[PDB]
């Protein structure tokens, strides 16, 4: 699609089965869910942001489909006031932005 | 132009006469600037993400140049650790996502 920005540019994303909402987010290096269940092992990890850093659960091969689109990568885990698409995935759905 | 999102979409604004690096992000409602002068009232707003809030003051119709693209609109202002053009601006220079 073309996304413009009037609204949140707010998608369904499917993760674990399960159908959610994220945003596709280009300030975002990496892409961070709320608390849920994941496969696998995880890693720790510390992101930043505009109130300070957090960390998270690094979960990495995760497969997401964001917006019909299918990824396999990274996804954090932790308490991100909203879920992020980050660029992680946003190139791997071929995302970019255009003015 | 068309960004790719392999890299952080940072570009180049001209803002109270000052240029500055700043982030191009779809996933901020708002345009956040470090500290700066800028013209005109303000007023305080919280503002947050990740890591929790900060405090900012609120100026409005201000305008920036992004790379090139003039827009106006409010701008905050305060301790953010990255310059931040939101959806407020980003609309105004015709920025979409696309994939
Ligand atoms: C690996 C890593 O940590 N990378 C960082 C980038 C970075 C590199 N060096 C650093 C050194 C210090 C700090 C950060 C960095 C990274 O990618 N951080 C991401 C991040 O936080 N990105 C921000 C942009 C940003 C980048 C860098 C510094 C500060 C901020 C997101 O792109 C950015 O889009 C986030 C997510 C959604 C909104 N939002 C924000 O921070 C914005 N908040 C908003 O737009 C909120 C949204 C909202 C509505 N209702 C709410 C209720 C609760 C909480 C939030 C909200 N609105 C308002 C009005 O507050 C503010 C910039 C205004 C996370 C999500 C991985
Ligand atoms: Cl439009
Ligand atoms: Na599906």
């Amino acid at each position: 699609p073309q996304i413009t920005l009037w609204k949140r540019p707010l998608v369904t994303i499917k993760i674990g089965g399960q159908l959610k909402e994220a945003l596709l987010d280009t300030g975002a290096d990496d892409t961070v869910i709320e608390e849920m269940s994941l496969p696998g092992r995880w890693k720790p990890k510390m992101i930043g942001g505009i109130g300070g850093f957090i960390k998270v659960r690094q979960y990495d091969q995760i497969i997401i489909e964001i917006a019909g689109h299918k990824a396999i990568g990274t996804v954090l885990v932790g308490p991100t006031p909203v879920n992020i698409i980050g660029r992680n995935l946003l190139t791997q759905i071929g995302a970019t932005l255009n003015f």
